């Protein structure tokens, strides 16, 4: 005898709200979408010093969840005939022609299998010229295509190439093409002055206010900021790609296509994919040190799961993000915080909520 909106709010209170005190997190937004109905829950402060409450207008940094938009942009360019995933980067960034990195194809860049690209660019690589020199100086290590090492430079280069193929800077690919196509009106690579009042402070581990700093190829790797309503709309788009024009529908579907496996994890384009129902440990394994921080040999997909789910975590210095959706259950969840919390806690809390919501 309790309305569903209250049932979902109670589940989020039971599973996400305690994380605020446990990790001293100033502000949090959690959203659930089920059967095209959205439920938004806001807690705490987007700015401690300004006593400004988290609300539907609050803009949060998505960290690596930005890679889902980069992947969507690549799927869009591929389906418009602007790139093939079998192309190499020198076809588009001409200064890379006939360098060793020009042996790596675009899908391998997007899915982290070049064989010699680390988590981050070197600290000293900052300017556009330094980024170019870094890729010109790149040499192979492991055999191309065989080992996954999650990597910002890898998918960053993919995003730069996607942008070159579309004749626009990457920030404009998202702000002028991809965000409008997905119906997102409060999502940004660069937050404009007229929206800075809505941009949350992030909070470091000392609870000091901070925001993300510029970095090499930051936009395609971790450059997006968004609101809870926009992220629910993005989940809706992933749950209902048939509701978009052909090129955008196909772009979304590209991001859902698993490309290879590492144990129980399927690497799609940006998204991680799993057979559903997934055990909690399967989902935790995807964020283990072994999977995130080390190279792992990839295997071809054997079981192509008809019933599946997708997720991605992201963090910046001052923010945490988790997004997850389950197509055949018509459900998804978004968590945004303005302080990092352990990825396992995000995954566990979402798992508990999603499994307990009545169908
Ligand atoms: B991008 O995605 C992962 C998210 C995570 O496991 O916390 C990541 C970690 C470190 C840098 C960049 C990313």
């Amino acid at each position: 005898n309790t309305p569903k909106d209250q049932e979902i709010k109670k589940l989020v209170d039971q599973n996400f709200k305690p994380l605020l005190e446990k990790y001293d997190v100033p502000g949090m937004a959690v959203g659930v979408i089920q059967n095209n109905k959205k439920y938004e829950m806001y807690y705490g402060l987007q700015s401690v010093q300004d006593k400004k409450a988290v609300n539907s207008s609050t803009i949060f940094e998505l960290g690596s969840v930005s890679k889902l938009f980069t992947a969507t942009a690549g799927g869009y360019a591929k389906n418009k005939g602007k790139i093939s995933f079998d192309d190499t980067p020198g076809k588009y960034w001409k200064e890379l022609k006939n360098t060793p990195i020009d042996q790596v194809n675009l899908l391998q860049l997007a899915t982290y299998t070049s064989g010699n690209l680390a988590l981050q660019f070197p600290d000293e690589v900052k300017t556009d010229q330094q980024v170019l020199t870094f890729f010109k100086d790149w040499k192979p290590k492991n055999s191309i295509g065989e080992y996954r090492q999650y990597s910002n430079p890898s998918i960053g280069l993919f995003g730069k190439v996607v942008a070159l193929s579309m004749n626009k800077p990457f920030d404009q690919v998202l702000e002028k093409t991809i965000f409008p196509a997905l119906g997102l009106k409060h999502s940004y690579v660069n937050v404009p002055k007229t929206q800075m009042q809505n941009y949350a402070f992030g909070y470091n581990q000392e609870n000091q206010p901070i925001r993300v700093n510029p970095g090499p190829l930051d936009a395609p790797a971790y450059g997006v900021k968004s609101t809870l309503p926009d992220m629910l709309s993005f989940i809706h788009a992933n749950l209902n790609p048939q509701k978009y024009p052909a090129d955008i529908q196909r772009a979304i579907n590209e991001t859902h296509q698993g490309r290879y496996q590492v144990n129980t994890m399927y690497q799609a384009l940006g998204w991680e994919e799993f057979s559903y129902p997934a055990t909690l440990q399967t989902l935790l394994d995807s964020n283990s040190e072994q999977i995130v921080m080390k190279p792992n040999k990839v295997t071809a997909i054997s079981k192509e799961p008809s019933v599946k789910m997708y997720h991605k975590t992201g963090s910046t210095t001052g923010f945490g993000t988790y997004v997850v959706f389950i197509p055949k259950e018509n459900i998804g969840l978004v968590m945004l915080t303005n302080k990092r919390i352990p990825n396992e806690e995000r995954i566990k809390a979402a798992y508990a909520v999603l499994n307990a919501i009545k169908k």
